[PDB]
């Protein structure tokens, strides 16, 4: 059966809210107490919109002290924006603070403006990401790595504190690139994806390639991790729930040319939206959304990461949490 | 009256302990509930010893959710090892998670091994720090700054989330360099210092330059912040308390040539370090320790330590940051927290 998790885009009620983490903690605590698998948090820079998490390790440390069982995962460390040493250090802090509940999905970045944080790392940043993942994994295990120090001497260092998990649960963030699904299987990593920029049919084929590459490289296919972000807002009445979600979700999908056109292409505008919310989101009733979960389960999705903070007002999202729990129970 | 705060070196019980933050949360919660002003957390890299905080913003975010009033401060953010943008971003997250309780002391770094994290930033790190503090302040205040993006284009960015505090409470980490005290006064910043490598009269002199530079540059003297790190272990029996702290503290004070020689020098002892044998160091370190706990630490009884607090209050110290995790076993440190509270009560 599919695992149910929460996912945060990073939104809050206002740029100048006194309680910017209102929905973050309300949802994470609710999910923690109701058998949800993980809470996913992002990395975003330089925009008020979606900006509560410029470094997910910092938010994760706070979630660790407010929850007891839920996994605390990054829906995406943009690795070329960090030194790999700091990624292991900070997430090992969170691993200790949470008694072993962290996981990381790694993304390469794409916006050169984000690389204000790493101005010499844009261009070959995808290659830099895969290199850094190997470093992150080695440091996490406890091995020494070799690095240049401040006077040009090569030194050997370990990262501290040591984590509690022997091995870092990790994912590769991907959209539709089949090579990346294959690379993830070669690495034994999971895949973290979405249905905004690929069809369900494209997803089914990409999962199959990923699981093929997993066994080809000796990993048990049970160790595969397929996680799909899905826009989520669940209620008791289908049409009323859809209408509450419509303006906030449309606003986002129209906010950029890429989002707008990646949607219309992955769907085959109010026309792309109506197909999107029916087939590639969890917006509706437990019963209507369960049909989507059934399709995703049948093509090999292990975990749905329910993006709940896409713009619907916080009281309504909080009121919708027992409806989302009902969906989870329907699908167990 | 002097403010009382806790300060963490970053130690924990064993390398693979499942409860590495045992004393961190025990002390932070205790201090939060007993009238302490702040808890200070460090930045340290590449060693288990003192290593639970490689980036203090992450630990600070957790302390924010475990405490209600205490300030949550870094002693120190080694600013040349960070992009200033990440410092404002991460500490603004903590400012929001804590309802406005953060503060930062900035250090420049000194060990080239730490600069594995910033391999082109060693050499210019003191000026990099001061330049970075100004960037941090501008960003905290909601200004845009100009930075080069990944394709060489200049762009104008703000940092998010926006903080809760209008202005960041900040300090400069300093030992005995008088120009740094004067520099801090020019910036209106605080100073965070220690007595491992200077005298109380040296500190009194450095404090005077700092307060003089403050009003010179238009700041109210009441805006000055003088915080002194002090090794701390308080108990009811003077002799037993100093004996409990002796081996842990002396192990630390002789763990490097600089630590040992700066201690011997600051305690007024005459030693030819080139002829000093292993047995000699035993006698010298014991003498240096004995002078140090008498004059420059909080290791003893509430009554004995209150004499030290009085001398610090007189020379203008605002806050003592009590370093409690220098190696005494954790249960004894926990049992010593109410003795430290008794000392705070005595001094208000």
């Amino acid at each position: 059966t599919v695992q149910f998790s929460l996912y945060y885009f990073g939104n809050y009620e206002s740029e100048f809210s006194h309680d910017k983490y209102n929905l973050l903690f309300a949802g994470a605590k609710y999910a923690d107490q109701h058998g949800f698998t993980a809470v996913w948090i992002p990395e975003r820079h330089f925009h008020a919109f979606g900006g509560f998490s410029p470094n997910p390790s910092v938010i994760a440390a706070a979630i660790a002290r407010e929850t007891k069982q839920i996994q605390i995962r990054s829906g995406s460390v943009v690795l070329p924006l960090h030194h790999p040493i700091r990624v292991v250090e900070e997430w090992s802090v969170v691993d200790n603070l949470s008694q072993g509940r962290v996981g990381i999905s790694f993304a390469s970045g794409w916006n050169p403006n984000d690389f204000a944080l790493a101005p010499q790392s844009f261009g070959n940043h995808r290659e830099l990401m895969f290199q850094g993942i190997e470093t992150v994994r080695k440091l996490w295990r406890g091995e020494f790595i070799q690095v240049q120090n401040g006077v040009g001497k090569s030194i050997s260092v370990q990262a501290f504190p040591r984590p509690m998990q022997a091995e870092l649960p990790d994912w590769i963030t991907v959209v539709n690139n089949p090579e990346t699904y294959i690379k993830a299987g070669e690495m034994g990593s999971g895949v973290l994806t979405n249905l905004m920029g690929q069809s369900i049919e494209d997803l089914a084929e990409n999962i199959a390639l990923y699981r093929e590459s997993l066994e080809k490289h000796g990993y048990n296919p049970a160790s595969g991790k397929v996680t799909v972000l899905l826009h989520t807002f669940v209620g008791q009445d289908l049409e009323q729930t859809r209408e509450i979600a419509r303006q906030p979700l449309c606003d986002y999908l129209k906010s950029s040319v890429a989002l707008f056109q990646n949607l219309v292409k992955s769907q085959g505008l109010s026309a792309a939206y109506n197909r999107y919310v029916q087939s590639s989101a969890l917006i509706g009733t437990p019963a209507s959304c369960a049909e989507v979960i059934a399709k995703l389960q049948a093509i090999g999705v292990d975990e749905v990461a329910c993006l709940i903070d896409f713009g619907v007002n916080t009281p309504a999202v909080v009121e919708s949490l027992p409806d989302l729990n009902a969906l989870r129970e329907l699908c167990q």
